[PDB]
């Protein structure tokens, strides 16, 4: 089964809540979306694997702990991904960007991938796909394929709404990935729009139509 | 009944708090990783905000969401080195009420004050980098409370064993959050290993 | 006409570029420099936009202030080194509406998103470097055609082929830039230029 | 030498102050634009800096790039408002050392009441940057030139949003030799020492206080 976890904070909750405004600003938009996808960002690095090692501090030699493994990767899905990508940065700003460009055909649905420039030695590395909605799944899936394509083992999803459609599609295609979701939605609308969601994030980040 | 403690062993927590102790740390680093530690405190202080359902009109008409009961937070830095942790807390609670409080160390005094209104209604996050003694964090926390303030959390950096018992005997109501708990103070109060002069550190006076 | 060209010499500027021609710089340094430098440009190109003056209720009365006349601006940050000044333009115009251009050449865009009304507003086309002036020219070939008359293009580094280029092929577009390099080396990269500023700002090798 | 004045009109900076004169606007904006339009007025503050050629390695060869001249600049914020700029500062210097100055004034008599100070060391070889939100009377300022003169600074810089007549010329009787940038100057002040049309009780309104 796949590790889903949705995250029931009441800031995350309250935050979210706010971006449902169907009369919200682009600006008030953007900054909650980076906000949440912060708070989704700690929820999902809680696991890290930490070592110790001894370095000389302010009063002589003290031990301290820091993340083993090479610096993770943060997957943005152009063009919502950059929505939240600074709100991941905030707490990994080492991490390598590792740019994912995929639009939905609005026709059928389907994901089409324009643009991918992923990290070198992704197969010793953890990715962070952020993108705020999961409706179908098909985005994602096409994306995870991307990664384990290129020899990702390690993969967490992290996204502001889901729909149980998308989560089931997500699971069957790649059960070995964690999805780090602010909200489980009641499904999708004729259009394969979730709901209540929140309508068309990417146009409303971006300004756009 | 007795002081509820809670050291955050997020692994971020603690990887940025070892970068702090660095001797050879700059200004501008050891400031920075002071707001983005106490940004991940506040949130695990908030983790049990009381929410209330509301209906509100969404993307797709009618939607119930959750929002946060009660009037606003209120963030208590101590001057001086509160103020370095104070941007890292109003990150995640921008609309939080700054109540700034001076404390001056004779029993200790307040020199300066100015608390928000109906602090009696409000829960206070008490921030400062370090607790050593607990001197000026109980000071600070017998103010509140004569405000009226009857649900107070605290928020540092590092803490001594000392401190932590001191806040205890005198204010067990209180819940301390620290990203740790250090082995003790030296001959001249300061918390071993620590962080130092942490004030100085994060404004950059020697 | 010449192209109107803004070499931005503020102390800050000349200070932030140089510490990007560090060969041992940190992507996060690197990352952090090119959208500082890119709000400083965006202020230093935003001094011309026209206001309005407005009735407001000021804190002692009804006080007259001004806002930006027209509709808002639109950043086309070009894929996908344009991305990693995105956020620096719009620290200052977070209003602003991010028309995301993929061109790869009649020039061929491979991905274009553009505002609408873009024949009624501004347009910011940034990218971190301006070598030949090959992407620079094809994007902004697309907004002409989409209708658009006022173009402004930010550059942290420009060699003198591309701004001659760009100054041919465009010449009312106006240019601001960080600095003006000597050249091309034989790979068409800027020198003393910043080296591969897009995998510089993401990580990548 | 009369005191060199700067009154910012960039666009963005009218704009941005004229959302902070909405007598309506939240604690949370209200503290977002302070910073920000002190950042602008930083820019413009900081476009005389002295700067000197240096040689170093870049990706392709040794290049000379500039570097500002002299020992780190100091921010000298003013308690309580002033934190409320601060943030826009340390954006382009952030390697900057914070001399806080702590002075509430005193409603009753309009005059300033020091309560707390640390200057950064070797001050007398570094430039202040004074931050505070508003310049009414000019005592608050004065009191804070006067700590900064008595600890050896030379070199003094004044940012504020909005600054009334009186206080400018306060400000330039005491102490001409300081270069003031402000996003505007306002009438004048009321019975009670307040600018107008000014921005009312930055203070409180940053803080979100009484
Ligand atoms: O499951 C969601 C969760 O992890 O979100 C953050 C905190 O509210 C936790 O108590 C909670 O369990
Ligand atoms: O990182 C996860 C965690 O430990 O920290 C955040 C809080 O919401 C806690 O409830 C949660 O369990
Ligand atoms: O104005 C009242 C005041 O001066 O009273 C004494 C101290 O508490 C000060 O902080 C406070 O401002
Ligand atoms: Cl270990
Ligand atoms: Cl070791
Ligand atoms: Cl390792
Ligand atoms: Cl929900
Ligand atoms: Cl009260
Ligand atoms: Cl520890
Ligand atoms: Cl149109
Ligand atoms: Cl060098």
């Amino acid at each position: 089964a796949m590790k889903i976890v949705e995250v029931k904070h009441p800031l995350v909750k309250h935050k979210l809540g706010l971006m449902r405004e169907h009369d919200i600003s682009t600006k008030r938009f953007r900054e909650l979306a980076s906000e949440v996808g912060s708070l989704l960002t700690y929820e999902a690095t809680a696991d890290l694997e930490t070592e110790k090692v001894t370095i000389e501090g302010w009063n002589g030699p003290v031990e301290v702990e820091q993340i083993k493994g090479k610096k993770i990767t943060v997957v943005p899905i152009l063009r919502a991904g950059l929505g939240m990508m600074e709100g991941v940065l905030e707490h990994v700003p080492s991490a390598r960007i590792s740019v994912v460009g995929i639009y939905r055909n609005e026709e059928t649905l389907e994901p089409v991938p324009y643009f991918q420039k992923l990290v070198s030695n992704i197969d010793e590395r953890m990715a962070l796909v952020v993108d705020p909605m999961l409706a179908t799944g098909g985005s994602m899936i096409a994306t995870i394929d991307l990664l384990k394509n290129a020899g990702c083992t390690s993969i967490k999803v992290l996204v502001l709404v889901a729909a149980p459609e998308g989560i089931a599609a997500l699971e069957k295609a790649h059960p070995d990935v964690e999805l780090y979701t602010a909200s489980v939605d009641k499904g999708l609308n004729e259009h394969g729009y979730i709901i209540p969601g929140l309508g068309d994030a990417g146009d409303k980040i971006f300004g756009t139509k």
